[PDB]
């Protein structure tokens, strides 16, 4: 009745915050998760019949949805502890360009300016566990949310390289794609207002 | 010797932060103002020779530069407070791509995706005071940064649009575009970690 797709970038926290709000006004919700590389390819099949896609995804203008904001989170660039580019100089960040990146692959196959890997050496996945798993085996380093890195950083068994390049971590917008219908539905305006000031109260 | 670009959409405190820091290290300095839609454009230019760009324009790779973040900033929508869209309803929002737009123009006339106007009724302007003179006169609406927003808020003047597509303002990535010599520099690892710091002293 109420289709909601919630990419895999999305801390679970945020997943628990919006679930409980939309159940105040609404009967039937069906939540979904996508990569986040796929979560806009989704939406845009009218098949799908996605009413609200919350993705970390940008695109400008998609045919019958609008965007807004519902917050933000903050993804880390990681290694293994022993990777070429340990150290995390400039010089080391520059040259992820160079070494091997793994990025999550999407069914379209294209990707975003904003998903797209940085680096010619790239070799897919289609989750975040495949991507830490090749990670740790140092075969690679990629970009990963917050809450799926936080563990392996003070295990010692994961290292941050994208301090220099951004102190605390690289903010990335958290989107909400929502059906032009649900414009001026005070419901869906409730959810907006509560989901919001419910991740303020998170950050 | 040292040349510094800082676009029109750094706030002025930003710029004494910058200019303070860099004075420590370096004997000779330059620094040089520039619309946001010509910052990359310049850096561009061999001849110009530019050293450090700081500018809310982003593009993935020019060739001689390095990017990395400073901080961030607030741009807000802002039209006349009697504008169509006076309401700032999400609708009001979506409707912003039909409405005119007031933009910056680039010397070059192309705009990064990150840049260029979301409107089809577009009209050009160099600076951001050409824009709010058009916009206090119902002409069109702007996206203008913070500090150049602020008086004619609380001046009643000018009303803002953005608050429902993201409270608080719209957050902009301020970056740095370094040229490649300066990394491995303690000069210029010195004045990103003071420009920063004291950055999260403003913030
Ligand atoms: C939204 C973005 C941050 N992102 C990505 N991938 C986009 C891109 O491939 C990332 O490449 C970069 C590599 C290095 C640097 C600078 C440094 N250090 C910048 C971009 N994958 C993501 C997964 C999760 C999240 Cl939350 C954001 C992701
Ligand atoms: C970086 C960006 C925010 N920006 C721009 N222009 C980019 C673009 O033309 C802005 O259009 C938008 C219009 C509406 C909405 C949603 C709402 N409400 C989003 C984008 N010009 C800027 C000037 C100063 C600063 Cl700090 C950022 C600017």
């Amino acid at each position: 009745n109420l289709r909601v797709l919630l990419d895999t970038a999305i801390p679970p926290s945020f997943c628990d915050t919006v679930s409980s709000v939309l159940l105040d006004d609404f009967n039937m919700v069906s939540l979904i998760r996508t990569s986040p590389a796929d979560s806009l390819a989704t939406i845009k099949q009218d098949n799908a019949e996605i009413d609200i896609a919350i993705t970390i995804d940008e695109e400008l203008k998609i045919s019958r949805f609008n965007q807004c904001v519902l917050g933000y989170t903050k993804a880390f660039v990681v290694a293994h502890p022993q990777h070429p580019l340990c150290n995390a100089s400039l010089h080391s960040i520059a040259s992820l360009a160079n070494y091997r990146q793994i990025s999550l692959g999407s069914r379209s196959g294209q990707h975003s300016n904003l998903l797209r890997p940085v680096s010619d050496k790239v070799l897919f996945v289609e989750n975040f566990d495949d991507m830490l798993r090749l990670v740790e085996a140092g075969v690679g380093w990629g970009i990963a949310p917050h809450y799926f890195v936080e563990e392996r950083l003070r295990n010692g068994t994961l290292a941050v390289l994208s301090e220099l390049y951004e102190p605390g971590g690289i903010d990335t917008k958290v989107y909400c794609y929502y059906n032009t219908a649900l414009e001026s539905e005070r419901s869906f305006l409730r959810f907006l207002e509560s989901a919001r000031q419910r991740l303020r109260e998170l950050g």
